[PDB]
Order: structure tokens, then sequence, then C-alpha cells
């Protein structure tokens, strides 16, 4: 039915779905049911959706969460949400997710467009949110989960796991979307820790500049010498914790050890 009642909108408005803003549209139910379940949505939550589109999922959220904000960029999409659905606990914000100032919320339940997967999730990792089920391009999802020292483990993976537990819940075929995306999606639960490891953003950013460097090399190359003088950094680099690891091998905990060690040698405070 969801299959058919999608197409019965596309004749009514006639969007040619641009994969310039990642317009692929879901037509399986047991995906929407897996998100709603995984997020475990009760009616005190203030969900944040993003990229609702035709808004099948937005509908499911709005019939539960006490308030659901949602952010949409194609205006054409947004006037279809106001006409097709009638909601009194949904606030569609016009504009792009990256820039528009976010409201307050506790959970996040959303498909996320590929092109703003990265800057979204970094902004999210800097919020106080209870929980997040989020759908991703597989290559990206695999990144969030990636174990330290693995092929694709990156600054994203680190910052995500340094805040929380990050599990894939299901992989999602392209046949569940119209039009067909080139690559599968994957539904990614993020349960935050109740003892988040809090990494110095700059440090992490400097370390992950070339993330296949040795920790000593990455520091020699990316530590800015604003305070430290010449022959002391040679000493300070010798005893840095985990000096035998490549950056992309570091756990959050070990980035914290390096951060402290640097702190106490007067580099960053
Ligand atoms: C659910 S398929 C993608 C949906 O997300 C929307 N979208 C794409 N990019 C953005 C963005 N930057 N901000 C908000 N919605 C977006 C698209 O217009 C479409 O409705
Ligand atoms: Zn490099």
């Amino acid at each position: 039915k969801m299959r058919d009642r999608l197409f019965f909108l596309l004749s009514k408005y006639g969007i040619r779905p641009r994969d310039s803003i990642g317009q692929h549209f879901l037509i399986i139910e047991d995906v929407i049911e897996k998100a709603i379940e995984t997020a475990n949505v009760n009616e005190n939550d203030v969900i944040l959706e993003v990229g609702p589109g035709l808004g099948f999922l937005t509908d499911e959220l709005a019939k539960r969460a006490k308030k659901v904000y949602t952010i949409e960029i194609d205006q054409k999409i947004i006037e279809i949400l106001k006409k097709e659905y009638s909601w009194n606990n949904v606030k569609i914000i016009q504009g792009d997710a990256v820039r528009v100032e976010w409201p307050k919320f506790n959970k996040v339940v959303s498909n996320i467009p590929a092109k703003i997967s990265s800057p979204f999730t970094f902004k999210l990792l800097k919020t106080d949110f209870e929980r997040a089920v989020v759908m991703y391009q597989l290559e990206f999802a695999l990144r969030m989960v990636a174990k330290p020292g693995s092929r694709n483990y990156s600054r994203l993976s680190l910052m995500a796991q340094a805040l929380g537990n990050v599990e894939i819940v299901m992989k999602i075929g392209k046949g569940a979307f119209y039009p067909r995306p080139k690559v599968d999606s994957a539904l990614v639960l993020i349960e935050p820790r109740k003892d988040k490891i809090v990494l110095n953003e700059n440090l992490v950013k400097a370390l992950f500049q070339h993330r296949r460097k040795t920790v000593p090399r990455a520091l020699k190359d990316s530590i800015h010498m604003l305070g430290v003088s010449k022959d002391e950094i040679r000493g300070i680099i010798n005893n840095v914790p985990h000096s035998n690891k490549r950056v992309f091998q570091l756990y959050p905990e070990e980035v914290k050890d390096i951060e402290e060690y640097l702190k106490k040698h007067g580099i960053i405070s």
C-alpha cells in the first residue's frame, strides 16, 4: 500500500526526484517499523526528523512523539506535507539541516541525505540528546561503526564512539527506495554513554589530518609550537602515550591519554 500511495502523490505534483539532494524515497514498511521500534518512541519525546520528503516516517513519528521538528529544503516537498497530512505536533523548518538553528530535542529519528551526512552528525555529536536512530549510506554507516585500526576508521568514527555506542540495526536494499539509490542504506542506532570521553576538537582534528601517520609524526607535523620551544618538543614527543600507534589505530581512551600528557607538559593549557 505504502508502495502505491507514494506513486499517487508523484502524479499530483510531478517532482523529478533529483539525486542532487539525495531524493530517494522509502517504500518498505518493515524499515519504518524497525526505526520507530529501535528508537523506542514514547509521547514525551521531542523527535528531530530531517529530510522528511513525502513524510511516511514523519507521520509515524507525529502519531507518537509529543513534538516532532523536521527540516526540509525543497519547498515543493513542504507544501505537500501540509496538505497530505494533518498534524498538530510537527514543526517543519524550511531550509538546510546544517545551517538552520536547531530547536530543543531528546531523540533523533530520520533518514539522513548522503551529501550532509558528515557535517550533520558532527553537529549532532555536539548536542545533548538521549538517543538517535539514523539511516545512512552504507559506506558512511560502516564508517561510524568502524573498529580502531580498521581500513576506514576516521575522525567521525572516533568522535561518534567517544560519545556513545554506535550499532548498525539493519542494512537496507536500494529496492526499498524509489528512485533506486546506487548504494544500499543502513540503520544506525546511537546510544550515548553516561561517561562520554571528551576530546579536544583541535587535537583530534590535527591528529586526523593524515591519519595513517605515527602518533609522533602526526604531532611533529600538526602540533603548533605556540608556547613550546625547540629541544623540549623532541623530549615531549618521545614519552607521549601510544607513540607506537598510527593515528587511525587510536581508541578514544588513548586520545584522552595523549591529550592529558600534552596538557600536563603545557602544550594545550
Ligand atoms: C528522504 S529522501 C531526501 C529528502 O531530504 C530532503 N533534503 C535533502 N537535503 C536536505 C537538507 N540539506 N536539509 C533538509 N532536507 C534535505 C530532500 O528534499 C528530500 O525530501
Ligand atoms: Zn597522509
